[PDB]
């Protein structure tokens, strides 16, 4: 069985080159070359037709994102550089415990109020490769609304981390968000988004937490423990009208496939009950038992049966790409689970 | 001249902190809060023999702990111990924050534990740390007991600073909040009611927030606009207090290239809720970043003006502490905070 991918050439115009890691500005973890081998090796394996993105505009990305923060994104290098600053855009100052959700009118005070971390500098490129990402993850949407069983969106950056009006964990745009809203929009009654990527897409569960239309479900790592350290635990379990339509299942350090697929079969429980009418999968491969910043103990073998069991489900979906950085294996553990998906 | 009668309070523990990066403008640049502050101002304490210098005495935790949560307190003693244990190899900066729409909970993680205590990461910590501000807590303190004791007014030589420190947030160079320290160990000590005076450039968002919801504390801060600056979200005229604390809070904000002749009057009205308040005593947190010469400041104050800065608060007729904050070590900087000594003394 063929799967389509959607991949853009515009993720290279994201090239930053520090990131605030343990203290020091080191090379990011999140660099163009995760894109590029994920696409080698998808071409490698034939898995089918590659396009590139239609560019649906803002539109659909302010269906999730407010225009405050949209605007900001596409100002706030240039305002950088106007103000002097030598450095890549990075925060230094935030809304503290005690402080005000003001908007203020320096950059240095709107960086931290639309900002979560300080490890995902902004740089020239960073507005551009953000939307053009947003439009991967679009037109995925669209190929399976138009007929497609599943499709790929091979997003880079990422998104699962973005709020309304957040950025932070090395995503802008909550790509997996916007197309779970496009479905909405276009009359698809639920949509459930699940997040297999390590760590909680925090994004993901802010953006739908007081709605019973969208199912967010997320499995990863103990935020006690890891990113996003304030989100992702498993009394979050919604609010208003969203109360049980939010689930959060945590694993703690050197978590076997065999225990995280007791999660996964969770989810897939919850999203039976639920019986939505699309499928967003925000997928990551920073599960993996070698991936340098995470510490569950999944092998590439068991990314097949990932795909495989997600197939099962029977819904129509959309895959998009969050995280995984293990470069040598992210091609193969990524496309692997589209590959288990089409019966492979 | 001879030896004046303003005390200085200075610990020598000021120099353990002693950081090697800051975070500023997405760069890891020297810091700006270095020791040459500290001994520059000294250094004029005694060329214009203001008065006696002395250590501090150790009061211990106790009076910290009357400001500061003890989790807070807990966390700066392990914070540099904590950092190494886990790998990391710059000094300790935050990463991570509690972003609008996540939760304030403590997390188990140092790099999430740094992250829910803190509002900035241009203060890095490293080994020292928690022993200078514990100096720097004492020196204030010192300097409180000099004035319960029978001094009209003592001046605690603080580094690290203290007016940004919330009762549990550390940022803007600062980990205890020595002015608020002092104002409570007034009040532990009897006096019913204590006033704190903020002058340094920026806003005392820690002094705010506090005693925000208190009467019996009130708090002033002459600021620049943080519409414009550091701390960015608070220090708005808006911002009256809450609660009991209604009417008790007053910001006083200023724009670019403001010059003495406006800064002053804010300063009067500053003065006059100081009086109509009536406290039995004051605290100065006292910054000289106000200066012209500055690198931060946009506000355009003379050395000049630091002597009818110390001869208007004098007139105030109160009991003082001054705990010193802020003030970049350009050449002028003693001349300007021991001009505000001398001229609450008379010069
Ligand atoms: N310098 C310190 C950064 C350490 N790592 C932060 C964890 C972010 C996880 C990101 C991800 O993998 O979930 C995404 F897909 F969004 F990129
Ligand atoms: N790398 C970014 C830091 C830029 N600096 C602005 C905020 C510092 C204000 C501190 C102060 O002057 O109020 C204190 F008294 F605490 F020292
Ligand atoms: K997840
Ligand atoms: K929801
Ligand atoms: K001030
Ligand atoms: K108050
Ligand atoms: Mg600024
Ligand atoms: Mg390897
Ligand atoms: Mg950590
Ligand atoms: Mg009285
Ligand atoms: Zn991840
Ligand atoms: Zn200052």
């Amino acid at each position: 069985g063929s799967m389509k991918t959607v991949f853009s050439p515009l993720h290279s115009r994201r090239h930053v080159k520090t990131e605030l890691d343990g203290g020091l500005l080191i090379e990011p973890h999140e660099k163009p070359s995760r894109a590029e081998t994920i696409l080698a090796r998808v071409k490698d394996q034939a898995l089918g037709e590659i396009l590139e993105p239609e560019e649906f505009g803002l539109g659909p990305v302010k269906r999730v994102h407010t225009a405050d923060y949209v605007s900001f994104l596409e100002t706030c290098w240039d305002e950088w550089v106007a103000a002097g600053k030598r450095g890549e855009a990075i925060p230094t100052f935030w809304v503290g415990r005690g402080m005000r959700a003001r908007l203020p009118k320096d950059i240095d005070g709107r960086l931290g109020y639309y900002s979560l971390g300080a490890d995902t500098s902004i740089s020239d490129g960073t507005w551009e490769a953000a939307r053009a990402s947003a439009n991967v993850a679009l037109t995925a949407q669209k190929l399976v609304a138009e007929g497609e069983r599943a499709a790929f969106a091979l997003c880079r950056p990422p998104g699962h981390h973005a709020h309304a009006d957040v950025f932070g964990g090395y995503c802008f745009f909550n790509n997996a968000a916007i197309a779970a809203q496009a479905f909405r929009d276009q009359g698809y009654g639920k949509v459930a988004v699940l997040d297999v990527d390590f760590h909680h897409g925090n994004g993901t569960q802010a953006i739908f937490y007081d709605r019973s239309d969208v199912l967010t479900i997320s499995l990863h790592g103990d935020p006690d423990l890891v990113f996003p350290h304030f989100l992702g635990f498993e009394d979050e379990t919604g609010e208003g009208d969203g109360e049980a339509y939010n689930l959060n299942i945590v694993f703690p350090p050197d978590t076997p496939f065999s225990i995280w697929s007791q999660g996964l079969e969770k989810a897939c429980e919850r999203i039976r009950t639920f019986a939505p009418d699309a499928l967003v999968v925000a997928l990551g491969v920073d599960t993996f038992e070698e991936d340098p910043i995470s510490f569950f103990k999944l092998t590439s073998g068991d990314y097949l049966k990932l795909g495989k069991r997600l197939e099962q489900l029977g819904l129509p979906t959309v895959f998009t790409m969050e995280g995984g950085y293990d470069v040598d294996a992210i091609g193969v553990n990524a496309v692997n689970v589209m590959q288990g998906f089409e019966g492979k």
